[PDB]
Order: C-alpha cells, then structure tokens, then sequence
C-alpha cells in the first residue's frame, strides 16, 4: 500500500544538474547551440555627473558621480541569478496550506455536503500537489533554450516575410487593421537625445515646470549590461548616459558618412563592437507556477535588455502605443484586442459579438489569435512566440511605429539617427542576439521573452497568420489547410482550446445563472455556469442583477494561483508580522475578486482568511487604510483594475460597479479610420497593385534600409527628390527608388544589408 494524506508533505525539489558553466557549455554544444566567443567589458569608473549630463544640473531639488563603463581594464559580464525554492532552500514559496484547511473545514460544516463544493478542494490539492512556484533551474532554463532555438531553426525555421512577397508597406497596411494607431501627442519628435527628454520651462527659483517626455521604466528590474546586479532605479542617469553618447556616435557617423572608397567603414565597426552588451540580455529565471514534473526540463526566461537599449526602443513604441487605445470595441472591423479590459461592461460587448451570426470572424493580442469558424471558439497561441520573430519582422514592425504613429501627413517626425536605429539597428540589438547567463555569452534563437518588449512583434507574426487565413478562404482552424499557414510562413503555433456550440453556450447562461453576488445580491452556495474562452485570461458569466455578461477568472489559472501565492520581495524593516498579515487582507480579497467570488468554498474561505487577518491588524493598529491605497501594485492581479481607484471590498455592491457598463474610449488614430476590416485589405493586397499609405516618411525608411548604414543621409536626399518628383502605387514607386540608390552607389549588396552588417560587428570583437 501507498501513504496518502490530507496536508502534502513540503516538497524538496530536485538537485539541478548544470549548475556549473562547465556542465552548461556541454549541454549546449551537445545540442548544436551556438556558445559565443566572450567579449570583454571596461570596468565601471566614477565620474562627476555635472560633466556627463550638465543640461541637467537644475536637478539640485531632490548622483553626484555616475558608474560608467570607461576604465582601462576590461573584464569578462557574469550572471548568476538564484533559483528559488531549491533542494538546499526548499521552503522559499509555500502552498497556501491555509486557504486549503479552511475550505475543507467549511465544506464539513455543510450538511451532507455536495461533490460540486468538495470539487474546489480536490482542485486545490490537485494544484497544491502538482505544481511549484519558484525560478525553476538552471537545467529548465538550458532545456527551454534549446526547445526556443527548435521553434527558430528546427521542425520548422523560420523565414523573413520580404522574403516571402511581403514589404514593409504590405505588413503596414495589414497592422492598418489588427493594430491601429494614433500620434505620440498627448509630444517632442525623435531628433533628441534622452537627456534632451527632460525640459525645463521658466524660471528655476519659485518653482519650475518641468516636461517629462521619458518612457516610464520598472525601477525595480533589472538594469541589464553594463551593471549586473543594480536595478534600473540605481542606473537611470547611467543609462541615458549611455544612449546619449549612442546615439551621439552615431549622429556622428551619419554625418561624415562612408568616407572616400569607403574609408570610415572601419568607424562603425569599432563603435558597434564597442557597444556589443546592448545586444547581451541577462537570461532572467521567470518565477511561476510551474509543474514539479518539469522542474529541470521547462523554466521560462526573460531576456533583460540593457537599459539603454530598453529607453531607446521604448522612446520610439511607448509614446504611440500608450496613446493607442485602439480595438475591437471602439473601431469596426478591428481585431485588435489591445487595451482591452472586461470590466465596465468590457466582457459582455465581445461576447455581444462573438453571438452576432458574423463568422468566420478573429480576434488578435500578441500572439494570441481568437477565432470563431462554424459556431465553434478557437484559442490558437503561436508556439513560443518571440523565437518565430526574425530581425526583418522587427524592422518592419518599427517601419509601422515611424509611418504611421512618426509622421506628420506623411512627413518624418524622425531624424535619420533615429531612423537608422529603429530600421538598421534596434532589430539586431534584441533579434537573433545573444544573452548572458553564468559567465557564458551564448545565442539568442528569435527574439528574447518578455511580455512588454515581444508585443508589436508577436502582434505582427499573428497579423501574418490572419492574413494567411484570409487568403486560403478563412478553412477552419484544426484542418490540414489552416496547418499549411505555418510552413508558408514559417512561424509555429497550436490550438490550445476549443469550445463547440459556442453561442449556444453562451446563452445557457443566461437561463441558468445561479445566485450570487451579481445575481440576488447574497452569498453563493452553488457556483454559477460559466463559460470558457480564456479570452485573455477570463470566463464569461451571466449576471442578472446587471442584465450582462460578466468576466470570471479562468477557473484553473484562479486555482493555481490560489494554491501557490506569490512572494513579496524583500522588506527591509515592515513589520514583518504586520506586513505579512496586510499582505494576505489583499491576497484573498483580490483572489475573490477576480473571480473567486464565483465559487462558494473559495469565495467564503477567502473571506474568513482575510477577516481574520483584518481583525488581528484592527486590534494592533495598523495603518491598513494606507497600506491598501495603492493595492494593484501590491497584487499579482493589479494590472487589471489599473486607473479605477476601487477599494479591495469583495461585495454585491462593488462587484456591481466593477461591472456596470462605461461607454468604449474613443478611438485615437494618426490617419483615416480604415472599417473595411482585414479581408478586404487581404484581397486587395494580393493582387500586387497598392498605394504607399506611408508617404514620403515611407519612402525615407525604404532607403534606410535599402543603403549602407553610413549613408543614411544620401538615403533621405534620394527619397525627397522621389517624392518631389511625383507632383502612386509603391511598387514602381519602389523599384524607381531602388534604382536611384543603384546610381547614387549606396545600395548595399543582397545578404550584406545594413542590418545583417551591424549583426555581425555585434559579435566580433
């Protein structure tokens, strides 16, 4: 016989095996993945701030010396982040053993309790038992490398869309669609330097106005290369120290351009050699949820950019991106699901339109696709996304930004420094680039994970899929016709669900809501019937005191979270009783209010462990008032309910007005409301005859990245006197072009294009 018992025994994880640089490299070179030859690194030196930044000297109201990479000795990055729990520290992140003895002990005090209440516990246990939260192991994070470098190079490899009959103007009619976007606005064009972001208007004595035009960045992450083991926080005047003298560089470059028989071709291979940790991420363990089954065989990780790399993508994505919110909801014939939020009456509108007899019909974030085909619901997530990405579907995602969120009717807001690094070196810093992890320099296969930097990316390699599907006849996802897309673009992906009768089931909902808080105002005893799209993370139910569709947490994403809570991070000094019983008030209650309010045990279980903790702070006196002022950011769950300014209440009431439909932001966008939808764009791109929507900011980015890096300026003349020779439709527009930089002698040779040439100095030192 076999001990079973109620409590798991706390589990000691396994030894990780490549826990030695030594090991890692032979696994690694066993499977074909590409180790790097090591490039060193100038120590880090102080120097007087007043003499690195002086045009932000006024900063006296609330660094005298900046670190920067300057010394005469070099030295060799190394990484080596702690995996948490693990066999010598296994107690790092408990089960909420608690919250288990607690639903257990309510679900005996029922009478003959019902198998539908006893389900939440086996659920729970079941989740207890199974996974672990923590950073898995060394072995995880190898063996999730190589499956990254199989998605890129192996079943499948991945292929260049302008390879396969796109351009860069065909994506960006298509992203016209599925990712609509308006002006940086409510802004300064791209022609400055980061420190240049910050101005002060008036007098700096009683009280200046300053302008903040800086993306806003984590404090608390990682600061990446150059300083392993700082945050962005102890690094921010570093890093625009950095992307000044950058980008300064090359300005520079660009103004003395290729030089008599090409002589300062030398110049830019020593900067770009110089400046070879921008395209080094540190190989961040991911935290999660994970199966202990797979503790060394899957460990997500996160490529943490450099700072400075990090400022200036986002200087060019956060200012458009930001003031886009562009979607489904506000804009006909939008797939877009971007900014979407399922509160305020968010949810019960897409489920409004997945009812509508419209179909087939798709829905797109990131790598995310939504299809409804023959009343059936498909979730399809691209297989590992960021590892289908090529440097040619990142530059062609920042030729969108630049076109359409960069451009004034048409006209460059952009200099051709900032060109240049959005077309010809942004995409060879993160794509097919390396990352540190140990004292290793190896490959990076695709682009590095990381929810925030992989988003326009994913997007647009779920833009070409839509695409694809619409020129094959829109064939139902799990045929052998929708499967083909995949090869034809060389980009994985899989079904992960699917829901038959999908408004049928929809409308059951209605007739069979249950009692609860959004129905009767009371306490649930039963569960009410929800239904399960994962759309983004949540379930649709019916509420009748609302009349609406509600959004419910999926059910096994609110279990797993429910068994292994997350952990805070450090406290130097909270009270460390205190604080740990206010961080459970919002563990439980926020758990509740993403949808364990829809089930009994764990809605009243959550409920008695946050009173509890509530009651022992009351009688304390602690400032829990306070402490809850800011809870989204103290919440694994926080992001959802950002900008609302709603108390962590858990009741009839507050579920109501969560709820209670707010009219759909207005649209914002930087050109014409394209409602035509995605199909028609489809058809009409096929035929190969379409217009340059772009303008001449189009026209300036195709000779960008047409030409040699160092005559960019040549580029942007060439691209003006095609555009005022016009006095269109792209095609002869730019083969007219391409032969204009033939005559100019600054079109670069085919496989030697400026992006594969910065690549390669990238990695040569």
């Amino acid at each position: 016989d076999v001990e079973e018992l109620l409590i798991p025994k706390v589990w000691v994880p396994p030894e990780d095996p490549l826990a030695s640089p030594s090991r890692l490299a032979k696994f690694l070179r066993e499977n074909g993945y590409k180790v790097l030859q090591p490039r060193s690194l100038p120590e880090n030196e102080e120097y007087e701030t007043d003499q690195i930044l002086p045009d932000l000297a006024w900063m006296r109201q609330i660094k005298p010396t900046l670190s920067l990479p300057i010394g005469d000795q070099e030295y060799f990055p190394k990484y080596y982040p702690t995996h948490r729990p693990s066999k010598e520290k296994p107690n790092a992140y408990p089960p909420d053993i608690a919250l288990l003895k607690q639903m257990i002990y309510l679900f005996l005090q029922v009478p003959e309790a019902n198998e539908g209440l006893k389900d939440e516990v086996t659920l729970l246990t079941q989740n207890i038992r199974d996974k672990a939260y923590g950073s898995g192991t060394y072995m995880g994070q190898a063996n999730r490398l190589v499956a990254m470098k199989e998605v890129a190079t192996g079943r499948n490899p991945n292929k260049d869309p302008l390879k396969l009959g796109y351009t860069f103007e065909s994506i960006a009619q298509l992203l016209d669609i599925t990712l609509p976007v308006g002006p940086p606005g409510e802004w300064v064009p791209l022609t400055r330097v980061p420190s240049r972001m910050l101005v002060l208007t008036g007098d700096v004595d009683g009280d200046f106005e300053v302008e903040d035009y800086l993306p806003k960045i984590n404090l608390k992450s990682s600061s990446g290369l150059p300083y392993v083991g700082r945050t962005k926080g102890e690094t921010i005047g570093e890093m625009i120290a950095i992307s000044n003298q950058f980008l300064r560089e090359l300005s520079t470059l660009l103004k003395q351009g290729a030089g008599t028989k090409g002589s300062n071709k030398k110049k830019l291979l020593s900067m770009l050699s110089d400046y070879w940790y921008l395209s080094c991420g540190l190989l961040f363990p991911k935290a999660e949820r994970y199966d202990k089954s797979t503790w060394l065989t899957k460990t997500r990780n996160i490529w943490s950019a450099p700072s400075p790399t990090h400022l200036m993508i986002s200087m060019i994505t956060w200012p458009v991106m930001s003031n886009s919110p562009n979607n489904v909801l506000n804009i006909e014939g939008c797939p877009s699901l971007y900014k979407f939020n399922p509160f305020r009456g968010g949810l019960n509108r897409i489920v409004e339109w997945i009812l509508a007899p419209e179909e087939p019909k798709a829905l797109v974030y990131a790598d995310n696709i939504y299809i409804v085909h023959s009343n059936t619901w498909y979730s399809i997530d691209l297989e590992k996304g960021e590892a289908n990405c090529t440097r040619q579907h990142m530059q062609a995602a920042m030729y969108y930004i630049l076109t359409r969120g960069w451009s004034d009717n048409g006209d460059p807001m952009f200099n051709q420094t900032w060109a240049t690094f959005a077309m010809n070196i942004a995409p060879a810093l993160v794509v097919d680039s390396s990352c540190l992890i140990m004292n290793l320099q190896i490959k990076t296969y695709g682009q590095g994970s990381g929810n925030a930097a992989t988003f326009i990316n994913n997007h647009l390699l779920s833009t070409l899929v839509l695409d694809q599907w619409n020129l094959m006849r829109q064939p139902r996802p799990d045929s052998e016709e929708f499967k083909s897309i995949e090869d034809k673009l060389g980009i994985n992906f899989k079904i992960e669900r699917s829901i038959d009768d999908i408004r049928g089931k929809l409308r059951q909902l209605v007739l069979l809501a249950q009692p609860g808080y959004l129905s009767g105002g009371v306490e649930p005893e039963q569960s009410s019937p929800t239904v399960e799209l994962d759309l983004l993370g949540w379930s649709a139910t019916y509420s009748k005191d609302l009349g609406i569709y509600v959004p419910v947490l999926d059910k096994e994403r609110l279990f797993c979270s429910a068994a292994y809570p997350k952990g805070v991070e450090n406290k130097s000094l909270k009270s460390k009783v205190g604080i740990e019983q206010a961080y459970k008030v919002v563990r439980y209650e926020a758990l509740r209010l993403v949808g364990g309010w829809n089930y009994p045990l764990l809605n009243k279980a959550c409920k008695n462990n946050a009173g509890a903790a509530r009651r022992h702070l009351e009688a304390k006196g602690f400032p829990l008032d306070e402490f809850l002022a800011e809870w989204s950011e103290l919440s694994e769950f926080g992001e959802a309910f950002e900008g609302f300014n709603i108390k962590l209440t858990v009741t009839s009431e507050s579920l109501a007005e969560l709820n209670k439909p707010v009219p759909p932001k207005p649209p914002n966008v930087n050109r014409p409301v394209n409602t035509g939808g995605l199909k028609a764009v489809s058809n009409a791109l096929k035929t190969g005859r379409y217009r340059n929507e772009a303008g001449l900011s189009g026209l300036v980015l195709l000779a960008t990245a047409r030409s040699r890096l160092q005559d960019a300026v040549k580029a942007k003349a060439e691209a003006e006197k095609l555009h005022k020779s016009k006095p269109a439709d792209w095609f002869e527009r730019s083969e007219t072009l391409s032969d204009l930089l033939e005559k100019a002698d600054i079109a670069s040779k085919v496989a030697h294009s400026a992006l594969v040439e910065t690549s390669d100095a990238l990695e040569a030192v």
